[PDB]
């Protein structure tokens, strides 16, 4: 209900505590299309952590995470499920919607972009994120929109890993905050689409693969299928391995060293095994496998999963798969 | 054909950063929506006991605010068709069901969920497929908050059909665990006031948490060579006498408890401290009225 | 074109030396729904295999092998990854279509049949496969056709491993065949059908996990996920492991053994290695991973892959997931 | 701009029990619909090696058996959008695709892709992300049959848009292979006639399998002791004389040869037997015709 | 001719008891509307530099705010059409304005200048008349508030016209002070990132302050004795690593730094410390992308 608001005049404007708005479920609607199929849905994506220096996409540094893919599951949890089955896409309609869930107390900023090129380098400086010609910005305690209007151009779910990402994304969202404070959320950020598939097809695979010659360098990889990590995610330096699952949900790991010896399995960052972990030792080879949890915000200090305390690493081979933490291993 | 409509509290939403489903509450059925989860219908479970199956006409899940408007975060709402199904891990997973609904803790929220024409069985507990005897399960989550203070309560308002009575099922619930062999893992029957890791039982403690709303009778019977006290310091009050009998080699406790039925992890509903060479814990647990407890 | 047939006088019935009809690919329709959407689609199933006794499901001796849940991709090879989005289903048109591949010089029997009780035994004799209510028996060499007349109850996707499927399962697909001759197959199966779907969730996982404490047994087993083996499938006595994936497709595996010590990995029946295979073996414990390409058919001799001489066997934990190819490991 | 029509021969399908994609060849792009591809384009190559860009405007692929009634199976044919998606391995998943068509053997059968407004590059062979140089990739599969007699012909036609006069790309293709590092990978430059693994080499043999339809020009130089005798027992017959020149340390050999295209396992299309001591393969094939063979 | 329409963000607001305008910065043309004023146009002044003239034909300017609801005071926003008039020194000046607009720090804020039709000329750096070569000045104001965290942001939203392609201008800053004649005064060439007061060079201290957004290059060479340390404790923050050359009489230090544009009164955007017999400061400082920053 409306109410007056004591001590203003005709035409003021007030501040509240706080400002909010219901979120309820919608199932998909489903669309004549030129393609097989339109979807018109809508997802949420992740919740803009405060911080006092500008960081964008909360501190995750891999360029092109909420790139605009429908295999993209960092940008669409649901929609990518249904991008395993089609070859082609287009998006038709694209918003993103913030919704704070702070009080009108809170201080900073909060810019939600689009960038039409998916493999741009992310902004750090406050003039860089103001210059984005598809921009919204607004205090953490103010809903915020921000429309992108497409374009007519199929493109191909990238399900053999594009090397040239921009061709086949439709750019890049991406969110930055400064002169934030405390530990709490500024507020929620929502993708509203719709979206077009093109080429019925076999199920492009859920698992990502992840190869690392260390003997050859500490840095660079090959990794094929579904893209849950990148390259800077994977550390092998030091004695230590450490990886970086910066996407939530829940995942199926098979990690395989070529090294001497190993020492302890860690979850000390954001994800925590499910179940138990299979561990096995040997004089040259390790090999552990285990489903986590993660909460896919990136950690700087603390990777999704370490191990310890190893000798002479040669090769690191991994198989990372979405799943249901109902499939995880038994004590 | 009976026909029963009310409202009920389920339980408070604690405040959590990371996302939090259920209050933390690990177990997949924890609200199933069947008239028997005591854990949802904390009023309905006494009628309940006393017919075969049930059908829902009217269903729906409320949030009321007990917090401040200064309290940041969201409060979920969510129902999931499969009562098996797991619990979602992070939030862009709750938005993929087609019921649920989201708000701020300061507001209040309500999520209907459509109900089917179909029958099925009030009691679940011996049932392995559960989906084919319960309305799906309610679940609440969650996040960007702070604070010990919780930031509302859940409620279910429903109107239900019930089908036959029966011999009652009985509001009392029993526990066991034969501790000697492990400190985990027990014996639960009757109604499911407490789970498994309710009852924690290590270090020469005792500590039983019963994180369902409401007044208790209960009886702990302790295999132990001593004891020594029973402290209320958690989500629960004596409510008049405690009957104690300390012997050599075992121990019984009696009392009727009121539970905020609000979980903590710190102290437990009751506990029993100082507890040497535990090798068995025996217990009764009854929903019932203030009125009967023991008197001084 | 019609041709005359020399030496027929009018209304005479002919036999070729062989029928056949062009299939083409069809891209699935969207309809109207009660539910999230009705796809009206057609797929694949497999090649009736030449026996001369009569056996059943190209000799897989799994109960419900076809069941029909489009989460079985036994049945459906694309609708399983459209199961894994929603809760419900229900089939609303359901017909099973045969196809010779072979001339009309074959002999034996071909029968397409449905039983409405997944969970029910497999037939073997020559009455049984006769007397099912929904029933069509042909020549290998003639075309068949068995319309199941579909209801309009709900059921899930079973995707938490249902014990009682026959409650989940809108009943099971069989095919059997006797008096035949010959390496090559009779004719194709072809399942076509109209589906609903009820309620959207997050995907239900593409992962099935195995466990059997083979210490206690050297049969049973937990097994959660989607259900691309059964128990017997699982083959644990006298120093061997073998496990047969009887269902088509790419595999990823790892699978953890608890023995004191293991011998070869081999490869020796229905699947083929991809890529390189990733082997640890410790006192105590081995651990494998790999992903293979299974034609499905089932071997009785030579499992899909087996691991010989193991020592002490105590127990296997295992992990299955359908993939690509492309995920494979690298040498 | 310059407006191509035509058809042509692209493979012979062999007979296979168990699924065959491709006549067994593993490659991902075998067939890529790019005018450059000759495995494709056995024609229009020739044509392509001069332009920059091309557009299809109406294109199909033909099945014509040449085998009997009595043969058994079937013939999938098989077009994806995506040039660098994995072949399929099971017959249920050629059956997802959008465009394919199946039939038997000895059935006359055709598949009509739907081409777009689109321009793309003719070279290929530099470009990592192919799919967006290529109009998908042609595939063709058969299961259910037996036999070394091959079941039926593929063929393509096609209207074909090209764009730009270049400086020739040439009809040669170069292979270099450094054996006394290792008997497997190479260099190949210019036209993809053959790819690493058609180059065996060897327990002192060298077998090269041209399986792309045609009349070749080729130049062997070898880095070897001594050779042996050089044969065609395969797919290829000589035309016209074989030049032959051996030496102590080095070999040499040109010739015009015949092939058949069709795959087979046990002999090459050419062979030089009795190789000792291999150090190095360099070689070039040339597309051409009949009338420039040598002279004995 | 050549029309560009853009919006960018000029400088956060800081509170004040007192009325501050253009937070403390006490120069008359600070935000003259010029697009080689890279002071209010921090985007545009890249295009700005390879053209000769332009003429503004939409331009507004926006105030968002940062800060919270509890905030006291009031932010001003405000537009002079003469780009040499002085700085309002009390808030009823401010008033007197014709284009102007004021409101809390809490509220968004909007202020629309209506264009002319003139064309003037983009390098007003020799011009003495600069209102003939400025279409005004923009300023802002606060007062009656309290805080070190900003009030909020402001920004110019425009449609502008260049004219003639010319040898560009470049985005380089040129900064030198002969110390050893003066601790203040200073030659400055280039684009205006910096003016005078910026550079302090006083007890053995060099703070230079970049309060323009962005990410920058700098070169400092130093004509002293010795050096100490190189410090980022102010609005500023290092972009991958400093490189440092120090020698008797001589010192250069160039990295890559990005300043949060908000002033400072105690720390500069970077200091260099102990430093002895300072003669003379000459200095580079260029706009640019933090992808040339240099390595470890
Ligand atoms: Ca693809
Ligand atoms: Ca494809
Ligand atoms: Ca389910
Ligand atoms: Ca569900």
């Amino acid at each position: 209900n409306i109410s007056y608001t004591e001590g203003a005049k005709p035409g003021a404007i007030s501040a509240p505590v706080a400002i909010s708005r219901r979120v309820a479920g919608m199932k998909p609607r489903f669309v004549r299309s030129e393609g097989s199929v339109k979807i018109v849905h809508r997802e949420f994506i992740a919740s803009v952590l405060p911080s006092n220096d500008l960081t964008v996409n909360n501190g995750d540094v891999n360029i092109g995470k909420y790139r605009v893919n429908p295999s993209n599951n960092a940008l669409f949890t649901w929609l990518q499920g249904q991008a395993q089955l089609y070859d082609m896409y287009r998006f038709t309609r694209l918003r993103f919607t913030y919704i704070p869930t702070t009080g009108s107390t809170s201080t900073g900023r909060v810019s939600i972009l689009w960038d039409r090129d998916s493999q741009d380098p992310l902004p750090i400086d406050r003039a860089a994120i103001s210059s984005y010609a598809h921009y919204a910005d607004s205090a953490p305690w103010a809903e915020n929109v921000l429309v992108v209007p497409c374009d007519n151009t199929w493109r191909y779910m990238n399900d053999t890993n594009a090397v040239d990402r921009k061709l086949v994304d439709f750019g890049q969202f991406l969110f930055a905050t400064y002169s934030g404070a405390g530990a709490t959320a500024h507020g929620d950020l929502y993708v509203e689409y719709a979206v077009e598939f093109k080429d019925p097809q076999p199920i492009a695979g859920m698992v990502c693969m992840f190869d690392r010659l260390v003997s050859f360098s500490e840095v660079g990889s090959t990794i094929k299928g579904v893209n849950y990590i990148a390259d800077r995610d994977v550390i092998t330096t030091g004695g230590n391995i450490g990886v970086n699952i910066n996407i939530p949900g829940t995942y199926l790991v098979t990690i395989v060293l070529n090294a001497t010896s190993i020492g302890s399995l860690t979850f000390t960052g954001n994800s925590k095994l499910v179940g138990n972990s299979l561990n096995v030792t040997s004089s040259g080879a390790s090999a552990l496998t285990f489903t986590l949890n993660s909460t896919g915000v990136p950690n700087s200090s603390n990777s999704s999963f370490s191990v310890g305390t190893v000798v002479a690493l040669t090769r690191v081979r991994m198989t990372i798969t979405r799943c249901s933490p109902e499939t995880a291993y038994l004590a």
